[PDB]
């Protein structure tokens, strides 16, 4: 029979004003004989009608995939509003309902430390600057780097890792030429998370 | 029926004394008396040492052939082919696996002391940076005073623009114990290391 999967918005979409956080309801394994899927969307139990439904697409596996996308309000998602996808189809005994929301757990603020390159790393031609982001909940977060008050690309960030606390940590790091580290330039680790004041903290780092 | 083919653990691959196992998993087989046949090959030659794990079905029926692989063959990236025959299939389904291709690059291992501000609290993070390795198959562990340390976490490998991989491993310890000059070590096993092993240590300065 049809299976239903309900996906949350991307972390960055929830945390950045200029972005569009979406909940996505995906229906798979829809037969040729019972191809119609009906969607009903609810927000804390109230039905809404502005969800955008895509037309069915036959997959290489000879089954249909149907998708409905509901745009979520930033503040609603962060206040724990529940989003319910209801799927109706005639190869089903009864409608399938799935509900998604922000993570239930008590929110915890990240702690953010900056770490200079290893002393042993100081022999090489390029150097790593490290940002440690610790003890946050939930795992939605975004990290960015800056130099000279201007955005810096070419950083990498690990996924959140479940820690024994129940909280999360991650590392982000920037690789720079050695000269640029030791001409005293300042670098910055920026973190956006729902539990920070103004959902933002910045911590910086420079040659000592 | 769907076929999934899985690689061995890094340590089993890197230690002479251990048995690296590749796993062929067939799921979604009918309890209409469909019975399954296996053909394993290695670079085109078929093999008969595969050893079927008994069954156990769970509610809603999966058969599993476990193939012990040669250490050097795996490190050379030989392709392990699980071929599955079943009537509820058009023709055999074949799945192929192998060490990631490409010349191996060793990690450069660095240890990093806790942040100055983290020294304001009761526990501290000791950090191990593992950089520029290929492929991503790796193992990391922590030691203190000649003994295993199990209160660490390790991030997944992350792909850098290099094509190589990076990770961090974090050990959490009481501040008090760090400030007694204790020594801690990050040990890393990877195929491009000499003896597939390196250790790096770190203690209060
Ligand atoms: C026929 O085809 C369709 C389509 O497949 C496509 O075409 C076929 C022909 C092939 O070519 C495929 O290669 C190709 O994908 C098949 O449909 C697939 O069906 C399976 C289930 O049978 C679905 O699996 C679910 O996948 C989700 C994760 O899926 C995300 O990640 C996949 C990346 O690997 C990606 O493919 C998916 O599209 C999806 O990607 C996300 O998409 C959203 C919206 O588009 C986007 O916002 C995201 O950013 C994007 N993410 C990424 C990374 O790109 C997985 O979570 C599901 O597992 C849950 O459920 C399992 C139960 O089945 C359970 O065991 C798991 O543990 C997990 O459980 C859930 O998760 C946690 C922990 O359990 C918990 O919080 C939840 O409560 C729990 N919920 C449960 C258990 O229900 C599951 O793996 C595929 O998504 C689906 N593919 C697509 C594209 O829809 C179809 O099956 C084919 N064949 C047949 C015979 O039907
Ligand atoms: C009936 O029930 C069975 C039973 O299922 C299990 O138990 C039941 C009771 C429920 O709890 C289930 O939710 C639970 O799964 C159902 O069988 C399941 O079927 C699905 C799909 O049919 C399979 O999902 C795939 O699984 C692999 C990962 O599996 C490992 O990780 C699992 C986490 O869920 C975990 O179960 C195990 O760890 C498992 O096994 C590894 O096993 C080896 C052998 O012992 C062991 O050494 C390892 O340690 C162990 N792993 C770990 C971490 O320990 C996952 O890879 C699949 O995703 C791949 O496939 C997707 C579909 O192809 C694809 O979209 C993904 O991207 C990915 O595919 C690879 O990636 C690309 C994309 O880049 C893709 O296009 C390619 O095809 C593919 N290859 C490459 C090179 O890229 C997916 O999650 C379940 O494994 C299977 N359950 C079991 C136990 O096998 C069954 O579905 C039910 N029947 C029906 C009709 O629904």
């Amino acid at each position: 029979g049809p299976s239903v999967f309900l996906f949350p918005p991307k972390p960055k979409d929830t945390l950045m004003i200029s972005r569009t956080p979406e909940v996505t309801c995906v229906v798979v394994d829809v037969s040729h004989e019972d191809p119609e899927v009906k969607f009903n969307w609810y927000v804390d139990g109230v039905e809404v009608h502005n969800a955008k439904t895509k037309p069915r697409e036959e997959q290489y596996n000879s089954t249909y995939r149907v998708v409905s996308v509901l745009t979520v309000l930033h503040q609603d998602w962060l206040n724990g509003k529940e989003y319910k996808c209801k799927v109706s189809n005639k190869a089903l005994p009864a409608p399938i309902e799935k509900t998604i929301s922000k993570a239930k757990g008590q929110p915890r603020e990240p702690q953010v430390c900056t770490l200079p390159p290893s002393r042993d790393e100081l022999t090489e031609n390029q150097v790593s600057l490290t940002c440690l982001v610790k003890g946050f909940y939930p795992s939605d977060i975004a990290v960015e780097w800056e130099s000279n008050g201007q955005p810096e690309n070419n950083y990498k960030t690990t996924p959140p890792v479940l820690d024994s606390d129940g909280s999360f940590f991650l590392y982000s790091w920037l690789t720079v030429d050695k000269s640029r580290w030791q001409q005293g330039n300042v670098f910055s680790c920026s973190v956006m998370h729902e539990a920070l004041h103004n959902h933002y903290t910045q911590k910086s780092l420079s040659l000592s």
